[PDB]
């Protein structure tokens, strides 16, 4: 679990959005596993506007932050799960690092701010949904 709170927006993994997120929907994209909902209070986060490929992410299954080198946002095949059919997920960045089901929503940050959130993983990999191209969040 986890979310980004910026301005009057809450960014979450689309597959973990709540009834409240859908009732206050701003934008969603199943191909990116992202959903943004509106909030009444001002958020705590700021968004990176950069091309960093190194950063640090929070891994809830280890209660720890890990440094990572991650690929540029791209279209990557993601196998079927209880949440989605087998498909290509766009704007996804992969890295070698631990992750397991439950780690989605953990934030990835570089020196400039929030880069994205954990969205996929497996066998020593962790995938992050990029949010740096969503300029309207600011
Ligand atoms: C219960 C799923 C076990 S596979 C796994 C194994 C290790 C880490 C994992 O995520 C952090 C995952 N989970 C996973 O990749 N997805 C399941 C939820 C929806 C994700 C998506 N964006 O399509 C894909
Ligand atoms: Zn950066």
């Amino acid at each position: 679990s986890g979310a980004i709170y910026v301005g009057n927006y809450r960014v979450v993994n689309r597959h973990l959005a709540t009834h409240n997120d859908w009732a206050n929907l701003v934008w969603e994209d199943s191909s990116r596993d992202l959903l943004v909902s509106s909030t009444t209070a001002q958020g705590c986060d700021t968004i990176a506007r950069c091309d960093c490929q190194t950063g640090v992410y929070y891994c809830s299954s280890r209660r720890k932050h890990y440094p990572v080198s991650f690929s540029k946002p791209s279209l990557i095949f993601v196998e079927a799960s209880e949440y989605y059919p087998a498909r290509y997920q766009s704007h996804l960045m992969l890295a070698v690092g631990h992750s397991e089901p439950g780690d989605c929503g953990g934030i990835l940050r570089c020196q400039h701010g929030v880069v994205g959130i954990v969205s996929t993983g497996g066998n020593g990999l962790v995938g992050f949904a990029d949010v740096r191209d969503l300029l309207w969040l600011d």
